Formats: structure tokens, C-alpha cells, sequence
């Protein structure tokens, strides 16, 4: 963490992101783990956060992932090791950077635009898992995904309902949380000209239902190194850039009874001119929302580093 300002002779600009949860696969961690250096820092990350992680990326279940204790710091994991050899490799060399991360991810794009380090990251999505998991046992909540019609029809209907919109991902794309009460009501009679999917998530994230989740979230928060960003580094807040850490780390807490306002994000990432767009492992739905909601700029899934290779020049 450490650099030098590139020099324009007399737009150049990447977009990094930084994938959330429910796209975690059985064998995610295999094409980087036989990499150089991988193992060493798996090992270490692994005892920093306490839980197997060498393991629980090669030969484990889906299920036994899609355990939000589990799958968070997994996926961080993944986009750190992925980012960590893309930076390597000089790839981005004479780029303006713009880093956002979903959900979870922005863990990883915090650690991606150097707020903080590798390590602590994980650890912090970690806490993170451990202690939503935590929140989840208090009342039967969950998230259902809205794919859909009329925007303020959908928006009217989950007040009705009282759910919350946790994700904003697209026009048309909603997710709904709340009490699985109110969401089984949501599928029983969706506002019409749309569909209602139950995401198999163990609780309603981004919601008011996160409070217990606060405390333990903020302490790790608290007792981390910090430094002022080295990219332009998108908050799912507001989808507006952070300026200090302070606020970065501010943010990034309250964030988690929030909703994630990704389509601002998308939104920032239009007046920038982004050229290109790169999703880290777990990647896919982001870059495919980037496909439609941003036309006409290439975006490439990040799934083995055999990809990383056709960036050298963008």
C-alpha cells in the first residue's frame, strides 16, 4: 500500500466490483489456492477468523456455505485473492480506478480501495456472518427477490406489507425483506405484471431485524487499522464515493440495517466513464447487471486467472 500518481501525457477509468452473497459455488476457492503464495495467506487468514477456510473452498457443499457465517468471509476471501493477483500481475497500471462493493463485498472493496488491510477484512466479514447469524434466530424474517413492474406500484406494495426494499440492484430488480409471514403474503399476491422469488437467505438482511447484529459488528469495526482510500471507493448508502475513512467505517456499520442502494452505485458509475468493468470471485450477477444497466461498456466475470490474462491492455 503504497504508489506513485500516473502521469497523462499532453477517459482511462476501471470499474472493480466486489460480489455480495447468493452466488457462492461448491468448488470456489480450487483455481487460485495452486497459485503462489495463496495457501500461505489462506492459513493465515483462516486462523485470523477462526473458521477453515483451505477446506471449506475446495471440497465443500453449497449448503454447507450458504451459511452466512461461512459464505461472507468465503467470498471475501475469494475477491481479495483474485484482486491481490490482478494487482501482481500490473494489469491496471496508468488506470483511474472506481471500486464498489454488494452487500458483504464492500468489505472486499474497502480492502481493494487499501481502507483496510487483506486480513482485517476477513476477520471482518467473519463478525460480520457470526453475528447476522446471530440476529437471525430472534424472528422467522428472510429476503424474497422481486423481478418487476411498475416501480412505484412494487414500492407502494411492500410498504402495505411492511418490508423493506434491502436491495435497490436495478430498474426492475428489488429485493424484499421483512418477517416470512409477510413475505409468503408478498408470493401469495405480487403486484401485477411481476414475480416474487424467496431467496434462501437465513434471515432479513439490510433491515431493521439486524439490530442485535450492531454491537458485535461495530467492536471489530472499531479495533481496526484504517488508511484514507486509494481508489474512488463507492458506498452502497448512497452509491456517492467516501471521502475519509472515518466515514467509510461509519458507514459501512450502519450499512448493515441499510438498504443497499446498488443502483446508485450504477448510477455513479455511468458519470464516470468507466472503459471496463471487472467482478471478482464469486462473480457473475453483477457483472451481468452491468451488461444491461450499462450499455455498450465490456465487463468480464473473474471465475479462474486465466481471465485476468485478456485485460493486460483494455
Amino acid at each position: 500500500s503504497s504508489h506513485h500518481h500516473h502521469h497523462h501525457s499532453s477517459s482511462h477509468m476501471i470499474a472493480l466490483l466486489a460480489p455480495g452473497q447468493g452466488s457462492q459455488t461448491e468448488g470456489m476457492l480450487s483455481p487460485w489456492l495452486q497459485l503462489p503464495g495463496a495457501a500461505d495467506q489462506i492459513a493465515a487468514w483462516s486462523k485470523a477468523a477462526d473458521l477453515d477456510l483451505a477446506r471449506l473452498g475446495t471440497t465443500a457443499s453449497t449448503e454447507e456455505i450458504t451459511d452466512t457465517a461461512v459464505a461472507q468471509p468465503l467470498i471475501v476471501a475469494a475477491t481479495l485473492l483474485a484482486h491481490q493477483e490482478l494487482a501482481r500481475r500490473c494489469v491496471l497500471a496508468g488506470k483511474d480506478v472506481i471500486v464498489a462493493g454488494h452487500s458483504v463485498g464492500e468489505i472486499a472493496a474497502y480492502a481493494i480501495a487499501g481502507v483496510i488491510a487483506a486480513d482485517d477484512a476477513v476477520a471482518l466479514a467473519a463478525t460480520r456472518g457470526a453475528e447476522m447469524a446471530k440476529a437471525c434466530a430472534t424472528e422467522p424474517t428472510g429476503m424474497s427477490a422481486v423481478l418487476g413492474g411498475d416501480e412505484t406500484e412494487v414500492l407502494s406494495r411492500l410498504e402495505q406489507l411492511d418490508l423493506v426494499p434491502a436491495n435497490r440492484n436495478a430498474a426492475g430488480q428489488i429485493v424484499a425483506a421483512g418477517r416470512l409471514t409477510a413475505l409468503e403474503k408478498l408470493a401469495e399476491d405480487p403486484p401485477a405484471k411481476a414475480r416474487v422469488r424467496a431467496l434462501g437467505v437465513a434471515g432479513a438482511f439490510h433491515t431493521e431485524f439486524m439490530a442485535p447484529a450492531l454491537d458485535g459488528f461495530a467492536a471489530a469495526a472499531a479495533n481496526i487499522a484504517t488508511a484514507d482510500p486509494t481508489a474512488t471507493l463507492l458506498s452502497n448508502r448512497d452509491g456517492k464515493p467516501v471521502t475519509s475513512a472515518a466515514a467509510a467505517m461509519d458507514t459501512l456499520v450502519s450499512q448493515l440495517t441499510q438498504p443497499v442502494r446498488w443502483d446508485l452505485c450504477t448510477a455513479t458509475l455511468r458519470e464516470h466513464t468507466v472503459t471496463a468493468i471487472v467482478e471478482f470471485p464469486p462473480a457473475g450477477t453483477l457483472s451481468g447487471i452491468a451488461k444491461r444497466e450499462l450499455r455498450g461498456v465490456p465487463a468480464r466475470a473473474v471465475k479462474s486467472p486465466a481471465d485476468l490474462d485478456e485485460l493486460a491492455n483494455l
